[PDB]
């Protein structure tokens, strides 16, 4: 496993960058080199936005996955569109909980209420650049009572229901129509594990 | 099933503005998009990470059933992990003009000493495009496990890195465990134990 702890590294100061929204910040620090020295100081931009909880919504009677599509602008340059199928997912506020996050968006983005609930796995999205740490929960769901248009309008946030069969969801994947992290990872983990939770919750 | 509702068409990027620019940028987008229940969102504006885009590979050695990790400090990683230095993918920046495969070869040289055979693609994703724009696309490269060993990186550029040799199991219950929890690793080593059979079928033809 990995050779250096804490011990080995000293963050010197970090700088705000900017401050909206979101933050840039500069990291300053010093660490252990695989040679056996230490480093001189390097510095990082790091972009620093919070932490988020995702929920694959998933109905283990019908094998079926609850997608929620939405306009996501930064995927505009890269994508054939901007709108996604993505995982219900919000940003965890202080105090909060992963699964009180999740439950909440899966009201306020897919009018679902969850039943049982399993961790999936905790991944950073982009750790070279940003500290963003998502927790990706399956929740049971009832995917009949998935449909229509959610989201806080006042939020402007514009969110439409789709209900697929897992294959179909993992088809997806595989063809690049689903293309987001939170959703490749939950989805590849679904299709590793599926036998298992459908038995668990049936 | 369908699928996505709206296209490019149905939205209007008013203007961009960039807030910071350092190695990086933070850019906010002003724009104006279509509505499901009709017709057309006033001005949204959202603040984007630009940091460009990646190419990412993930070494696998079919003869062996093995993979090589890189290791490195991530110090974005500190405030919410228990060490910042991660078990990652060989991965690098596309700068113009380089393809991903060509970008993929070269840091699987520079950062792990690796010569790679040959390649397919596994998946290109969207890294958190709520926030931002960075998309990476991920290879399968095909290795000599054997020959991968010690420390590499550009010193030129404070990059410092070490070189692991694990089995595809022990990979992958690291990603169960949680001690390989990098979203490009997450997803390369979940692909592989998803279609491992048949790319050790394919390569040792
Ligand atoms: N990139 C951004 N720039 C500015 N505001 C944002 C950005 N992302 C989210 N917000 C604000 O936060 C709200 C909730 O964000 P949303 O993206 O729906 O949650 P999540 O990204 O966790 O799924 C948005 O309606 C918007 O007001
Ligand atoms: N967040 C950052 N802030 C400042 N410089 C960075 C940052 N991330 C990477 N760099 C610089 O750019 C180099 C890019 O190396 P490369 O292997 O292409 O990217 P990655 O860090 O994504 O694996 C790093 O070795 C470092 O010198
Ligand atoms: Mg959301
Ligand atoms: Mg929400
Ligand atoms: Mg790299
Ligand atoms: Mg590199």
């Amino acid at each position: 496993g990995i050779t250096f702890s804490k011990n080995d590294v000293e963050i010197i100061a970090r700088e705000t960058l900017y401050r909206g929204f979101f933050s840039l910040d500069l990291y300053r620090f010093r660490h252990r080199l695989f040679n056996g020295g230490m480093s001189g100081e390097i510095t990082r931009e790091i972009f620093e936005r919070g932490h988020a909880a995702v929920l694959l919504p998933f109905d283990p009677v019908r094998d079926e996955v609850v997608l929620v599509e939405q306009i996501r602008i930064a995927a505009y340059d890269t994508s054939e569109s901007p709108w996604l199928l993505e995982m219900v997912a919000g940003m965890i506020e202080a105090g909060e909980t992963v699964e009180d996050v999740a439950r909440r968006e899966a009201l306020e983005e897919a009018g679902l209420e969850v039943g049982r609930t399993k961790p999936i796995l905790s991944y950073l999205a982009s750790p070279g650049g940003t500290s963003e740490r998502l927790s990706i929960l399956v929740g049971e769901v009832d995917a009949s009572t998935a449909k229509g248009i959610h989201g806080l309008a006042e939020e402007n946030e514009d969110i439409r229901v789709h209900v697929v069969s897992r294959e179909q969801a993992y088809q997806w994947v595989e063809e690049g129509k689903i293309d987001n992290a939170a959703s490749v990872i939950a989805l590849q983990w679904l299709q590793l594990h599926y036998h298992n939770l459908r038995n668990e919750w049936t």
